[PDB]
């Protein structure tokens, strides 16, 4: 059940309007090792997005520009780590580092999952006429004039979220992976498909004969999604989970061992949960075979929730990333090896 | 006054007796290049000399061997510990446990252990001593082995003030004692403290003596104050070099570790940290230097800050809390470095 998450994504999208303010100018460089398709998904990152809402930016990539922050991957300017990589960051050589690690270095670290930026994505995605999910009035991702497509490029995710069509009746499970250097993500896929065949849309094994094209449509006709990360990693928790949710079909889940502090349990299957993949496979075919208990498992909300209101771990939301930046702004600190 | 230090760090060092001579194997890889004289400065360390209470410990430099942990900062698939005396933060991706001097919380990967503490264990086991003038407690860890009996000797003039035989304030002004040159902030505040009050250099930077000091304890003890100043700012690394000055028993006028306070008592030393430029800072120097009863309060307040009346080392830092880190080391079997 994806409308719920994108529900609790856009409150934590929610921040206070400056009318009287005006959003002053941020020079940012970013390093010239970073390639154009690195500065082109940076410029597009939720990140970006974040500080573009308080600060007017100016991106670039010359080094005899003084700038206000400069980010990197492995000067005498505040130097902030960000990747995408199951990478812990290198503190002698930047200031400030966001990532996935369950750290805590006061104001040196943010933890900001790689599943909040896929989230921002899919929320600009669904300010669609056409789409099956429904974005708050006038909030800030309603802002923009929509688009009309949606439902032309997913019409088999429309018909399920949109209850014309049955969630049971698809295939068993997808999996969608070009990486082929992930061994226990490939071979809990030779596993399970000699037990059931698994669908194949990327270059790993791939099934189809062609490697889709919408991976987002492609996993709305199955009932499972083979959701692994290329590694284990303690929170590192990238934008796969997310593509399940929104495809609405149940995420088989490797990676973050701890992924369960930033997803509801009863709304996925954590084959961290078992002593080995048979016991996970067990738990798979139950519920391929039980269909009340496979929809109960799609209907969950994908959060967890406390207090009444589902939450993102830790309340990861904009005012929490814009306040990392203020401080990083106000602090003429540099920590980083001269 | 290093005595009520000493106290605390002796208490921080107490646990149960190993019951029975029964320890467990420990294998730990260090160093390949490590000679006999590193392997002796190993394990004469305070993390070795904490395991071995615990442990029986054997230490490998054969590449072509197993071992329980991996040492050091240099077996990429083996159980690795980062630990190194630079100021450097640890690789995650390449170590899974860490211990160093930085303020950080990576649950059960790292541990804040400062070289302050294993300074400490060097002093503790030089005062194991019938001429030293501070005692250890009865029957505890470091006075269990046979004492020594060339402290005073060596360390007379350290003797005498703390032993109530020399006046404190008939010293020359302020020690300083460094050899590694590379440290800008230090050298030109030295500099800087010099022009206004002769500082004497007894290392090879800015020597005064015309010789490197032989015994750098006995020296600073001939000064009302000792510039203590790390190489390097990084926040929570305070070396060996505040305890030098407390040791000693003069007043350090330090600068490093921005965050310095949360390890000392700040009303026992000088922090340069808390003045907005060094002008400011050595103002205040000169004052302690000139008012007797601000200098005698500040050599006489306890090295360590208190929480009701108990003085405590700053998180707790103990042999209890370090060997706890390494049994829960040593029972996970995760593999959290990046495994190719
Ligand atoms: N549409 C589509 N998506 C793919 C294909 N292959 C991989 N992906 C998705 O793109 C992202 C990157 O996957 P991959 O290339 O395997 O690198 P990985 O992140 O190391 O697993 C994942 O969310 C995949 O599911 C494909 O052939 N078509
Ligand atoms: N006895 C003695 N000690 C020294 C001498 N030079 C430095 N030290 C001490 O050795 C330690 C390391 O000093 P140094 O070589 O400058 O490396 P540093 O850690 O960068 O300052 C410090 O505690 C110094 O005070 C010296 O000439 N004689």
């Amino acid at each position: 059940m994806f409308q719920p998450l994108l529900d609790a994504y856009v409150e934590s999208a929610s921040i206070e309007k400056m009318a009287s303010k005006s959003p002053p100018p941020l020079k940012i460089a970013v390093a010239n090792w970073w390639g154009d398709e690195e500065i082109k998904e940076f410029k597009n990152s939720v990140l970006y997005f974040i500080l573009s809402q308080r600060y007017t930016i100016t991106l670039h990539q010359n080094p005899n520009e003084f700038s206000d922050l400069v980010f990197g991957n492995p000067q005498n300017a505040k130097r902030v780590f960000y990747t995408g990589e199951n990478e812990s960051p290198n503190f002698n050589l930047f200031d400030y580092a966001i990532g996935f690690d369950e750290l805590d270095f006061n104001d040196r670290y943010l933890r900001m999952p790689l599943y909040y930026d896929r989230l921002h994505h899919k929320a600009e995605s669904v300010n669609d006429t056409t789409a099956p999910y429904k974005l708050k009035d006038n909030s800030l991702y309603a802002l923009k004039k929509p688009s009309h497509c949606f439902k032309e490029k997913h019409p088999n995710l429309c018909a399920v979220v949109n209850d014309e069509s049955d969630p049971l009746k698809r295939g068993f499970a997808s999996f969608v992976a070009s990486n082929p250097n992930a061994p226990i993500r490939n071979a809990f896929y030779d596993a399970l498909n000699s037990i059931e065949p698994v669908t194949g849309g990327g270059s790993v094994r791939n099934t189809l004969g062609y490697n889709v094209k919408n991976k987002n449509e492609f996993l709305s006709q199955y009932k499972f999604n083979l959701c692994f990360e290329n590694t284990q990693g303690y929170g590192y928790v990238t934008e796969k989970i997310i593509d399940a949710y929104f495809s609405h079909t149940i995420p088989i889940y490797w990676g973050s061992p701890s992924v369960a502090k930033d997803f509801n349990p009863k709304s996925f299957v954590n084959v961290h949960d078992f002593k080995n993949f048979d016991e996970a496979i067990d738990y798979i075919k139950y519920l391929h075979t039980h269909k009340n208990a496979y929809l109960d498992m799609l209907y969950e909300n994908p959060l967890n929730t406390l207090d009444g209101k589902a939450y993102f771990y830790q309340n990861l939301s904009f005012k929490k990333i814009l306040a990392f930046f203020k401080t990083i702004l106000e602090n003429d600190t540099i920590y980083h090896d001269n």
